[PDB]
């Protein structure tokens, strides 16, 4: 249980990385976001209510962090534009989920949060994309 200061996104460094965001107790959504980019700042907002509202799920933290200043140690985890989400879930965090839709918005986010979430609600991950990635 961790209070938000400045917004109910939770925020992790380098040093709280792999204990937090690759966390097996609980799915851990981190989002890299750029200081130094515009479409964070649209998606500031939108992340702000992703994250205070599914604060009432089952093992769930949507957090963020800045990995222009933490290097992301791990390898899976790659930032090659800004906002960068991704969803380790807790088990199979070796395997990163980058939300691939088309529109970073609180509709569409959460549809990718919930199908990729603990298997919280009667959903299934039926897939036919690609493999490797």
């Amino acid at each position: 249980g961790s209070s938000g200061s400045s917004g109910p996104v939770k925020v992790v460094v380098g040093k709280t990385f792999d204990a937090i965001v690759m966390d097996p107790k609980k799915d851990v959504l981190i989002e890299f976001y750029a200081p130094w980019c515009g479409h964070c700042k649209q998606l500031e907002p939108i992340y702000t209510s992703l994250g205070k509202k599914y604060k009432g799920q089952k093992d769930l933290v949507i957090a963020k962090m800045d990995a222009t200043a933490n290097d992301i140690t791990n390898d899976q985890y790659k930032v090659e534009g800004f906002p960068t989400i991704y969803f380790a879930p807790s088990g199979d965090k070796k395997n990163p989920i980058k939300f691939e839709g088309g529109n970073r918005d609180l509709e569409h986010l959460s549809k990718f949060i919930d199908e990729h979430a603990t298997k919280r609600s009667r959903t299934k991950e039926e897939l036919s994309g690609p493999s490797s990635g």
